[PDB]
């Protein structure tokens, strides 16, 4: 290739970035507080309302195997991608709380549109990081309870041992520009990409398991999943090696205070950015909306992502958000 | 002062006064909870136990009673929403997907939830039972005094208020054996702690420390029995008869397997058909089962079980019913 790669340090993983500066810490004793303001029942409903998902009123559609691609946005990164046959769901998370605690720890105040058991036949799954709003143990139990060897797990190095240990077996290992393929459908091919994120689930366990982006290239479209990153130019070297993508799920939240998550998450400006160097044709905006994670208003990112989309020369077509729930279909 | 099964109280927690109890406990153990009833996919207990949509759902108008009545919505296990009296009060609110302290082990519902936190009427009062986690649920205390504040009056056995106050709670009023209070705004409605044959357990060490029992409010229209979960035991005619005759009994009829470990703590349905002529009840409502997994019985036995019993004694299912996951009932009085 010609794209750096990674690369360890002499122990853990690095991120061999360099907007890297330190700052890694947690969220139970230092600037956690918020400037959100959720509350009022209706005012949620009003402002961030959840859509009842279409695979539940008439299932039968699915598929999408035509050749354009269609989208559901189930929350945070949980993302359905109906492409190129394959029904692949990312960074699932459909518990209420993302924290190894059912006392304490981050509870959505906008709950998961469907239900597993409701889920369409899901193909392969993509797991961005470790972190609990992205890795919900629960989830995957049942994911596999339902499908089992039928699911393939596609996981980044060092989660094999949890997958297997949580109890799943078509499971597969990455490192960041590595690559693998739906067994059945083996002309979609999928890339773990470069990003700029940690990896922390317990204590000392601090990126042991790599983070990255997904790049499912498919004989027909094209999409594109960030996760959790801030700024970094891998993105453009993406954008090079494979696209013009066909739609990008970008994150748009956790981004105040800028001098702490500038470097682990990106703002809806620089997520703007990654449409560019990604040179997507479209973006879906992922993160925000379903937890608070961060101390921005949760209704914030969007305003700010149309400000930097105007900024930038774009237009809301372009780079869309969708509701708690929605489909939307893209051919082409 | 009539004899009136009092507390008990012995070595230094509360013990069961009632006769039958026998204590060699072992706890909840998936062991002989996780599967005999085996349920496959969701689609069968769609087909055996469907989940309805509660009518508050689609019509969050008429959630009083108008008065001369009743109104019950069972939300799955033991949750039982009634209203009566210019009230709404909950039972033993569990919403959660898990009944456990962790998130990675314990037992989870095989039924989904009828509705959330979040679109339920305004509830005026909480009744708990004992603080098992099938009927103290932490993320359901918090959703509701995050909801709710000082308008939700927690009702709750004696040992409870603090952890109820270490939830957030303000609220909150402790009971004992046939103790009484009321919701302050409406004073004709009165609430009775009232004996039953339990347990009570959350950790370590901390066995019989709260105390367990039933709930008898006795409102100026029409008088609600609810039972929570026990064993057969005599303090139920007690109740029964202090009170009564009661218009709804919100009875256990669920794990009941090994009759031998489980017949102190649980009723089955021949004892439950036995509690409601105990107390009483012109009709009575079958909670606990289909929702949990906390024996092994098959998951559909227990209301078959009822119907049984029920012939056994001469009675038909229009005395006591067992309702659908979400599904209300309405019953007027003389
Ligand atoms: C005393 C013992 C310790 C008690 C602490 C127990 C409570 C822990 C609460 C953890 C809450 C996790 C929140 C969800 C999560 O993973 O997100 C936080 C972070 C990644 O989130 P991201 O979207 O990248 O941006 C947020 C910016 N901070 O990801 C993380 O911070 C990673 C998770 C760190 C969790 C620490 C807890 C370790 C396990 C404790 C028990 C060990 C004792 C036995
Ligand atoms: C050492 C580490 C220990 C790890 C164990 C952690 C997992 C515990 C799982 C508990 C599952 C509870 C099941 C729900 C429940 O409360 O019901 C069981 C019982 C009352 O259930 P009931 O309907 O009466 O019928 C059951 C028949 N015996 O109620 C009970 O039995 C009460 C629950 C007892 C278990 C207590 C939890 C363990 C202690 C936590 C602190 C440990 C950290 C230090
Ligand atoms: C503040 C208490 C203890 C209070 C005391 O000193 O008595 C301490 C005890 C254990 C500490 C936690 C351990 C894990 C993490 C270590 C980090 O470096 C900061 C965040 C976390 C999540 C800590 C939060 C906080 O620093 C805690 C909760
Ligand atoms: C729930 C127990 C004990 C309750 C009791 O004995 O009454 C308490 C005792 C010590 C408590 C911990 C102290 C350190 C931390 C302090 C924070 O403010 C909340 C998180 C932690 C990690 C606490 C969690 C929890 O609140 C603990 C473990
Ligand atoms: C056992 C009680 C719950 C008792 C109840 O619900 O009444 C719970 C409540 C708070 C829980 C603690 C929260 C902080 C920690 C989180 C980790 O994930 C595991 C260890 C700790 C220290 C937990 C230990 C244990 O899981 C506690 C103490
Ligand atoms: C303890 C239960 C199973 C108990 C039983 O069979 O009854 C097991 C089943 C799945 C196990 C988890 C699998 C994923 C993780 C593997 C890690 O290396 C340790 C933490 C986790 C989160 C494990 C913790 C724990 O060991 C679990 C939850
Ligand atoms: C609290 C027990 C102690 C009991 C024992 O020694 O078995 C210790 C011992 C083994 C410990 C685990 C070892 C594997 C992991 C190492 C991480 O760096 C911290 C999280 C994990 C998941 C640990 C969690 C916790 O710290 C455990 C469970
Ligand atoms: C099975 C392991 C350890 C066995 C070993 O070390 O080989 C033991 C050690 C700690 C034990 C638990 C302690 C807490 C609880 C005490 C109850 O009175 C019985 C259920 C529980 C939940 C116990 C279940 C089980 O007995 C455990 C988990
Ligand atoms: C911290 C990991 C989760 C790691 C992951 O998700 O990968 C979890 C997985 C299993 C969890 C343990 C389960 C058994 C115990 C339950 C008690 O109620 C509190 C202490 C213990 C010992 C728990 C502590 C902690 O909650 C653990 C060790
Ligand atoms: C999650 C850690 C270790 C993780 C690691 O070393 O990678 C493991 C190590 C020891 C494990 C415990 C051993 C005793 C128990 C055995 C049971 O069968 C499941 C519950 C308990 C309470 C276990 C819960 C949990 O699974 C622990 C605490
Ligand atoms: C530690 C958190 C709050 C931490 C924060 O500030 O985010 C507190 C807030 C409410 C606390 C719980 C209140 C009910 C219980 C009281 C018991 O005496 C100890 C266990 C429980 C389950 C407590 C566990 C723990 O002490 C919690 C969960
Ligand atoms: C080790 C700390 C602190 C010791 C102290 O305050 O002296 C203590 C303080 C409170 C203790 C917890 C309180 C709630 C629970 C009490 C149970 O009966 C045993 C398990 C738990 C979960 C306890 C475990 C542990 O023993 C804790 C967390
Ligand atoms: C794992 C888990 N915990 C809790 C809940 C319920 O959330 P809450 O108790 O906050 O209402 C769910 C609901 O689906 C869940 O999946
Ligand atoms: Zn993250
Ligand atoms: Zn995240
Ligand atoms: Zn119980
Ligand atoms: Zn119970």
């Amino acid at each position: 290739s010609k794209k750096g790669k990674d690369g360890r340090f002499v122990n853990p993983w690095p991120t061999w970035k360099n907007p890297s500066i330190p700052n890694v810490l947690r969220w139970l004793i230092m600037e956690k507080d918020h400037s959100s303001v959720p509350s009022s029942k209706e005012e949620l409903d009003k402002e961030l309302p959840v859509l009842k998902p279409y695979f539940i009123t008439n299932p039968e559609e699915a598929g999408v195997r035509e050749a354009g691609l269609r989208v559901t946005w189930l929350g945070h990164a949980t993302v359905m991608v109906e492409m190129d046959e394959l029904i692949f769901l990312t960074d699932p998370i459909f518990s209420s709380r993302a924290s190894p605690s059912q006392y304490m720890g981050p509870k959505r105040f906008r709950r998961s549109p469907c239900t597993i058991s409701e889920l369409p036949p899901i193909d392969a799954v993509l797991i961005s990081h470790n972190h609990y709003d992205h890795l919900d143990y629960n989830s995957v139990i049942a994911l596999n309870e339902r499908f089992g060897n039928e699911l393939r797990w596609f996981v980044p190095l060092g989660l094999l041992d949890w997958m297997q240990k949580c109890g799943c077996e078509n499971v597969i290992e990455l490192d960041w520009w590595e690559e693998n393929c739906v067994p059945g459908h083996d002309k979609v091919t999928f890339v773990f990409t470069p990003s700029q994120h940690w990896c922390k689930r317990t204590l000392m366990d601090d990126n042991k398991v790599l983070w990255g982006s997904w790049s499912v290239l498919g004989p027909w479209n094209r999409f594109f999943f960030a996760g959790d990153t801030g700024y970094c130019p891998a993105f453009e070297e993406i954008g090079k090696r494979f696209g013009p993508f066909d739609l990008a799920a970008i994150p748009i939240g956790a981004y105040e205070p800028r001098w702490f998550m500038k470097y682990q998450h990106v703002d809806p400006e620089e997520a703007v950015r990654i449409h560019t160097d990604v040179q997507t044709k479209k973006s879906m905006a992922i993160h925000w909306g379903t937890f608070a994670l961060a101390n921005e208003h949760y209704l914030e990112p969007p305003v700010k992502l149309n400000e930097a989309l105007e900024r930038y020369g774009l237009n809301a077509e372009d780079f869309f958000v969708l509701k708690h729930g929605e489909s939307r279909y893209l051919n082409n």
